[PDB]
């Protein structure tokens, strides 16, 4: 052919010189291609007379716009018929396809249609593959849109499409054998009636969409459902309705771990993700022993942070930097404190029926506002050790400056720097970078976007980084205090002596956190997630609760204070 080339009876049109389906083709060819074509206009009947044909396949038809009736008339060998790259086809004709008893693949994909193509006319006799995807311009499901596809099971491909809402019976007469609705971020509800009249559908696939819920009916039949990434179904219909649900893909672990509990009941289905010990059904806390232990550590950190709080405000001498810092850590450990003791609170008031209240307490603002307050607390608590570490070696390495040109409101405006820090660090989870629902105890542990798991990574590496200086600097200040060259003073060695308790109890409550932390975000988990809960639960609270009587409680003055205070 001039205009096409042939070979094997199959023409492939290309270039820009195919302004117009040639009329010269061989009425026998079996394949047509159609690729990078200059056509705007589709003509009637332009396929009619293809008795031969067996696969028709139109791709980078840019300049197509509109589509007339009958072009997909009366074939009957036409089994296969792709559609791709027609940005600019905005109008098909209802007409176009009809009488196809053969056709069994029908892929039409980026195309800017408004409306789905009327397949009413096919009349397909073998099973039709509907594959229809980056549909953006099609936003509404109309009633009996695939009536009259073909006589048998048709599999409707419908993912990556910018349907928003789904008319009732829109599947009528149609026996939908698997259903691919994923990708559809404007789907917000489907309706009870849009299955009604229908058969089916097997395998339904809505991952990646907003319904709120599932049809109360027409699921009887649904033997697999994915629902990946499917946040906005927080409950799903009864397991009754399901009885033929034999697998399923849901995007909330503790649905699983609900329907396992029926299955249990039933014995007196592989449905992922399956429960573990990041978000346990049964308990929080888990053991009877840790979830004892957390009240106690809550209350008496809690209760030292408020005494250290007090006896610091209320001292007659005058408020030197260091007790602003010691003031700074007395209220990160309370705030830490007090997401232990709502954690230890949430654990029991659901004590044997986590599972229940699992989806209300994670999905709810209890789980954000906790993890918030963790976070927060542990930025605040850091950074206040590493400005005081700080402080400390310019005072002793830089003894001609009393604390290396390092004033009160200096002090102040450091801690206010370090609080907006943490707040900003808190505030993340809430806005979307990553999310505390991915664990019982609220912790930010959602990493599977990129974005997550880089806060996360950041946040490691800043703590490492943090930890690393502050020992550095507590060695330097012990190195120096110990040379016999410096004349070092008593208060300064009781400070270089606290500093260094308070450096020992941080690295032991936070090393194991902080790798442990830093090889799961690395997908290589070393410990298992009820590990982690109890190394959460008793170290990283143990450092709090021992900072008042590391550094103010073994202090002379803060004694001193407290029986001054004790005798009013």
């Amino acid at each position: 052919h001039r205009i096409c080339h042939c070979s094997n009876r199959v023409f492939l049109c290309q270039e820009s010189k195919v302004t117009e389906i040639p009329s010269d083709l061989p009425r026998n060819a079996i394949e047509l291609r159609f690729v990078l074509t200059k056509l705007r206009v589709i003509q009637k009947g332009a396929f009619s007379g293809f008795g031969d044909l067996e696969k028709i396949e139109i791709s980078q038809n840019d300049v197509l716009e509109v589509i007339e009736a009958d072009v997909f008339s009366n074939l009957p060998k036409l089994h296969e018929i792709r559609i791709e790259k027609a940005n600019n086809l905005l109008y098909i004709n209802p007409e176009a396809f009809q009488n196809l008893p053969n056709l069994q693949y029908l892929l039409i994909s980026n195309t800017g249609i408004k409306h789905l193509p009327d397949v009413h006319k096919i009349h397909s006799l073998q099973k039709v593959l509907l594959d229809i995807q980056d549909n953006i311009n099609i936003h509404t499901i109309e009633r009996n849109s695939f009536v009259g596809l073909s006589f048998e099971s048709v599999i409707l491909w419908l993912n990556k499409n910018g349907i928003q809402e789904i008319h009732n019976c829109a599947f009528n007469g149609t026996q939908l054998d698997e259903l691919n609705l994923s990708d559809n971020n404007n789907l917000e509800e489907l309706p009870n009636d849009v299955f009604h009249g229908a058969s089916g559908p097997v395998i339904l696939d809505i991952s990646r969409t907003r319904i709120h819920s599932l049809p109360s009916y027409g699921l009887e039949n649904l033997k697999k459902l994915r629902a990946r990434s499917t946040y906005n179904l927080k409950k799903l219909p009864t397991l009754e309705k399901l009885v033929a649900l034999m697998e399923a893909s849901l995007t909330y672990p503790s649905h699983c771990c609900a329907f396992a509990n029926w299955r249990r009941q039933i014995s007196e289905v592989t449905c992922s993700p399956k429960p573990d010990a990041f978000n346990p059904c049964e308990d929080i806390m888990g053991y009877n022993i840790l979830r004892v232990l957390i009240w106690f550590i809550s209350i008496l950190a809690i209760t030292g942070n408020i005494i250290v709080l007090v006896i610091l405000t209320t001292s007659q001498y005058k408020l030197t930097v260091p007790r602003f810092l010691m003031c700074n850590l007395a209220f990160a450990d309370l705030c830490i404190g007090i997401y232990l003791l709502l954690i230890a609170s949430v654990d029991i008031h659901t004590k044997s029926q986590y599972h229940n209240y699992a989806i209300d307490w994670q999905t709810g603002a209890g789980c954000d506002a906790a993890g918030f307050f963790t976070v927060f607390a542990s930025e605040l608590s850091v950074y206040t050790l590493t400005a005081i570490t700080l402080e400390r070696w310019h005072t002793i390495t830089h003894a001609m400056q009393l604390d290396c040109k390092v004033q009160l409101r200096h002090a102040a405006s450091v801690m206010v720097m370090g609080w907006i820090f943490a707040f900003a660090a808190a505030l993340f989870p809430i806005f979307g970078i990553s999310s505390y629902m991915k664990v019982s105890i609220c912790l930010p542990m959602d990493i599977d976007s990129p974005l997550s798991q880089l806060y996360v990574m950041s946040l490691l590496v800043l703590n490492v980084l943090a930890f690393v200086v502050i020992c550095g600097c507590y060695i330097h200040i012990y190195l120096t205090v110990r040379n016999p060259n410096i004349v070092s003073s008593s208060s300064d060695t009781r400070i270089a002596k606290r500093m260094a308790m308070l450096i020992f109890t941080d690295f032991l409550c936070m090393a194991p956190i902080s790798f442990f932390a830093i090889s799961a975000s690395l997908k290589v988990p070393l410990i298992t997630v009820s590990k982690a809960k109890i190394l959460l639960v008793l170290f990283h609270p143990i450092n709090s609760c021992a900072n008042p009587f590391l550094y103010a409680i073994f202090t002379k003055n803060f004694r001193r204070d407290f029986f001054i205070l004790l005798s009013k």
